[PDB]
């Protein structure tokens, strides 16, 4: 069998108050799940989950394939030049069963400055008829800004348990100009399964997605309570188990770059599983120019021999490495 990965349960809601003393231990709880596994589960975050699961399900079950066409990014649709990340990423049946959409900070309109400037990474969110999916838009935006306030929060604890002052991720990450993506992906249930949609690993294991590390500083992800994910331990992969009232977290390299591999980005990788399922993450991205100093809180002097990199120039080289990696999505 494959052994339970350790996944503590955090409780993260002294991060949205002013008890300081609470919010140090808080940290310290980040602190050891980001040394050891790498994962743990946020829980008393304050985001109505089942909410969210239940509109994305009545989205997922209605839209149309002439409306997945309409809104398809780039890979899919030859006429949407402008659509490489904001879009419907189509399945291919009998050949690839995922699919998903994925929209940007709803500040990114036709007058921001970054959309003018046509800086890479930045798009324009497409949307479906209001009248097909009524009040989805709506839905869909009020979430990114609920799944953004919590991971301001997440960021707090984590620059307190670097030993840094609160507010050292949190102030590169802003409303105005975060490069932060939400995706909707379906994991649909198919019979037969296409052989053609199921991937190997070296050790057998049947996956839907391979092994990888993260691109973004931290990812806040959303899952159905069907258990799907795994983590490379020093002891070899173990089984995440899923938690559908709870948010799983984990760095990406962006954190790993920074913190000189003091936190690590776990790799991990998705098990195949035959079931109707939804995985939501939010990658906590910050803007096209945010820049942090690498440090290393392992060394006396707490400095590293990494040279600084830009948010934007990470993210948009991170995303197309791993389209070549493990495949578009
Ligand atoms: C592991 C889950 C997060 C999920 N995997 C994923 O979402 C995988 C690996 S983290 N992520 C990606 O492909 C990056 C999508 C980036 C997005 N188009 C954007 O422009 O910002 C899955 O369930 O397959
Ligand atoms: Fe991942």
């Amino acid at each position: 069998s494959v052994s339970k990965a350790n996944v503590p349960k955090i409780d993260v809601s002294p991060l949205f108050g002013d008890d300081q003393a609470a919010k140090m231990r808080v940290a310290q709880q980040i602190d050891a799940a980001s040394r050891d596994t790498g994962f743990f589960y946020a829980v008393n975050h304050g985001i109505n989950v089942q909410r969210l699961s239940q509109k994305t399900k009545e989205f997922h079950m209605s839209i149309t394939p002439e409306e997945k066409w309409d809104l398809a990014i780039r890979a899919y649709n030859k006429e949407h030049q402008d659509q490489v990340r904001a879009g419907y990423y189509l399945s291919i049946p009998g050949k690839k069963a995922v699919e998903s959409f994925c929209y940007l900070n709803p500040n990114f309109t036709p007058d921001h400055p970054r959309i003018q400037a046509k800086t890479p990474t930045h798009e324009v969110n497409v949307w479906p008829d209001e009248t097909k999916h009524p009040g989805f838009q709506d839905f869909a935006e009020q979430y990114y800004w609920d799944v953004f306030g919590l991971s301001s929060a997440l960021l707090k604890g984590y620059a307190l348990a670097l030993g840094k002052e609160e507010n050292f991720f949190a102030r590169h990450f802003k409303p105005d100009d975060t490069l932060a993506s939400v995706v909707l992906i379906r994991y649909p249930y198919l019979d037969p399964y296409p052989e053609a949609a199921i991937k190997t690993a070296a050790d057998g294991t049947k996956l839907s997605f391979e092994w990888h590390e993260d691109v973004s500083l931290i990812t806040v992800l959303y899952q159905s309570n069907v258990q799907n994910l795994q983590v490379e331990t020093a002891a070899g992969y173990q089984d995440i188990e899923a938690d559908d009232t709870g948010y799983l977290i984990n760095c990406g390299s962006y954190m790993a770059h920074l913190t000189n591999n003091y936190y690590k980005a776990p790799i991990h990788r998705v098990k195949w599983v035959n079931a109707e399922r939804q995985s939501l993450p939010f990658f906590v991205n910050l803007g096209y120019d945010s820049v942090i100093d690498p440090f290393d809180p392992r060394e006396p002097n707490g400095k590293s021999d990494r040279e600084p990199l830009s948010y934007g120039d990470y993210l948009q080289n991170g995303l197309v490495s791993l389209i070549n990696k493990n495949g578009q999505t």
